[PDB]
């Protein structure tokens, strides 16, 4: 087991890992075996975290274990696109905060209606540094912690909703988000391209 408490990407046991930070109160994540990851957090700032795949693409995510938020956190399957540089999130479970946005509809996939959403974040931190970018969201209409997540159902629902996204240039992981919170998580990933 490898413990991560400061700002790195890499690999672990044949899958791609994310930790970062803004460096508020006490993060922690785990990496144990094959998919496995687990993370500790008490009264963070914001951090994202989790393991997956050094690129994204169209790929049936199957993950399962636990995900305890007290307060605002998310778990979602997570990841970046260049040209344009778009944040995107896959929420099948939140705290006390559901995500929100400009409406586009809805998607359904793995036994779930997802509502859709575009947000805009100005200068903040990002995998091109300091970016002004668009964030696409698909969330869950009831929480849940497992399951598949069939991403090619949401980047084409994206799609028909005007959000495009880039290139598969950066990483997608199956991530645990914290927010002015406490919390822990106990995740596995696996997943092959549809
Ligand atoms: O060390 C470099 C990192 O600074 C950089 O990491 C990305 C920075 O932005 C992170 O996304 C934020 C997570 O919180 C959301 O609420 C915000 O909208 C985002 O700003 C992302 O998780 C990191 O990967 O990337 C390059 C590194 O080398
Ligand atoms: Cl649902
Ligand atoms: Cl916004
Ligand atoms: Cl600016
Ligand atoms: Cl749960
Ligand atoms: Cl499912
Ligand atoms: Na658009």
């Amino acid at each position: 087991a490898t413990v991560i408490t400061t700002n790195q990407t890499g690999t672990n046991n044949g899958f791609y890992y994310s930790f970062w930070t803004d460096g508020g109160g006490s993060v922690s994540m785990t990496l144990n075996s094959g998919g496995n990851y687990s993370t500790s957090w008490t009264n963070c700032g914001n951090f994202v975290a989790g393991k997956g795949w050094s690129n994204g693409g169209r790929r049936n995510v199957q993950y399962s274990g636990s995900f305890y938020p007290s307060g605002n956190g998310y778990l979602a399957l997570y990841g970046w696109t260049s040209n344009p540089l778009v944040e995107y999130y896959i929420v099948d479970n939140w705290g006390n905060y559901r995500p929100t946005g400009t409406y586009k509809g809805t998607v359904t996939s793995d036994g779930g209606t997802y509502d859709v959403y575009q947000t805009t974040r100005y200068n903040a931190p990002s995998v091109e540094g300091t970016k002004t970018f668009n964030q696409y969201w698909s969330v869950r209409q009831s929480k849940r912690t497992g399951g598949t997540i069939t991403t090619g159902n949401h980047f084409d629902a994206w799609a028909r909703y005007g959000m495009q996204l880039g290139s598969f240039s950066y990483y997608m992981i199956l991530a645990t988000e914290g927010y002015q919170s406490s919390g822990s998580s106990n995740l596995t990933v696996s997943g092959k391209l549809a």
